[PDB]
């Protein structure tokens, strides 16, 4: 009968600019609070994390869902990836186009298949059996994107963690991925170890970053690596990782932790990473290093 | 000067017959031989893992390449990955269709591309960039697959590793993926740290087996922690990974495991699992327990 304890991230960044600065800190403490508020309440492990990166997917401040960034053609191709600590389920979608919520087709790939991973057209097809529509897929396109694309062609990710009442983990983690990728380009979101990993004996991790990285070194899986052998912190283990990824590949990124006991963690090597937990009646969040802010729960 | 090693799969099941049973043995010998006159030659790692891995999806008696098992559709879609233990370089494809050699695809994707996988139609249109012509599907079909297609819709992988002359590591997988499976089901094969992992520190591994459990545990990236831990060969390494997935999954499967020193071993908890190895002047092959044949190379 365990301290519930849930935690968010919006994605390694470099310099956040300013109107949207205030904003992105609200997204995170918004998604996160409601994923708490979803353990409170008695749900699982994998039903908080499930609609805090919903929400962030919803948000368009956040590369997921509406807001992700677009591919070469100027288009949305979304990954993301869910995880049930107690038994292993896993769920994931890569290269979807035109579905406002990956990783709720995610977590159906989870529940109603014997699968755990579809990719484009086949989970396109599965997300009509499943009863869901198809949005215009301009409806996933902010401006500010199309200014991205614009930009790195002329010149030169959302999670959650949580550990429920009962003590399950699981994690969620949801992209647009990278800004001007190949056509049925896949990242590490949706790719079990290393967009992220939960298991009951050990944790739950959410990654986000440069992609190719984070998949070479299975970055989620090896977080926990460090974690299971015997006596180092959530802490220790996030920046071990973490280390591993700068120093061997160059790739910075970041990600968010909560252990078998409750610990939890949010640890970035690249400029920011906006993130937000729950815990004990408190909601801590913050973007860069300096920002932490502690308050009291509502 | 390492002496180079060798190692071929070619996936685990429930039985074989006893005509093709022979000509299974032929098959992983031949690519063994193939792959290994490569390292002999001072072909990289990584070349002699693309050629054995594409020997065995051109032989037809492998699921891999021609002779890919059939999804729900009757179509054949193709993953593949392929990995440098040298600098972690990688390269995959997922749900790949008409293509004769999905590895030779997933090679390109690593060298010629800043991205690591590719799926569905956007790794057809980086083959049609790439030189590479789609072949009809009905091709890489077999009746022998046909029927088993038909036989589950009533009632109810290859790989390598090498460890070349200068010492790097690497490993190739591929895959048609499960008989029945949906249209885009990603298995394991095309996914680093479970359909296999490559890293000049440690060693090499191809794995095969469920592919849902293989993701879940990544089983892969596993073998080889248990390698790294110390006090381990490459032998318990490798009960140890696979002992983990049918002890918490009841996941059955196979991997081949080179080690950074020239050390290898085929294991599996399936009933047979074809493989052959080529290290100095003697060639390994087997498909059960009680198979295993030592013969002078040719
Ligand atoms: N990990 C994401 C990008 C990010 O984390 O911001 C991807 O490469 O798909
Ligand atoms: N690992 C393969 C199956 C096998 O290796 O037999 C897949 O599920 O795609
Ligand atoms: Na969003
Ligand atoms: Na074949």
């Amino acid at each position: 009968h365990m301290e519930p304890v849930l935690v968010v991230h919006g994605g390694g960044a470099s310099c956040i600019s300013c109107e949207r600065r205030q904003r992105v800190r609200q997204g995170v403490i918004r998604a996160a609070s409601l994923g708490h508020g979803v353990l409170r309440a008695g749900g699982s492990a994998v039903d908080a994390v499930e609609a805090a990166v919903a929400a962030l997917e919803d948000d368009a401040e956040f590369n997921a869902g509406h807001g992700s960034v677009l591919t070469e053609n100027g288009d949305v191709e979304m990954d993301a990836s869910i995880m049930d600590g107690r038994d292993l389920g896993a769920g994931a979608v890569s290269a979807v186009r035109c579905i406002a919520n990956p990783i709720k087709l995610a977590r159906l790939v989870m529940d109603k298949t014997p699968h755990c991973f579809l990719t484009g057209q086949g989970a396109a097809k599965f997300a009509a059996d499943m009863g869901i529509s198809e949005i215009p897929g301009e409806q996933l396109v902010t401006e500010r994107n199309r200014k991205r694309l614009e930009k790195e062609r002329q010149e030169k990710t959302v999670g959650a963690v949580a550990l429920d009442c009962k003590g399950n983990v699981a994690y969620a983690t949801s992209t647009g991925g990278i800004v001007n990728k190949m056509t049925g380009r896949v990242g590490d979101s949706p790719c079990i170890g290393s967009g992220g990993y939960a298991d009951n004996s050990i944790g739950a991790v959410s990654t986000t970053g440069h992609g190719e990285s984070i998949l070479k070194v299975n970055l989620a899986r090896l977080a926990l690596f460090h974690l299971e052998q015997g006596g180092k912190t959530v802490d220790e283990a996030a920046d071990l990782a973490l280390g591993y990824m700068k120093s061997r590949l160059k790739g910075l990124g970041g990600l968010i932790l909560v252990s078998r006991t409750g610990e939890w963690v949010a640890k970035w090597t690249s400029t920011s990473m906006p993130w937000a937990a729950v815990k004990g009646g408190k909601v801590h969040a913050g973007i860069d290093l300096n920002d932490t802010t502690v308050t009291d729960l509502c």
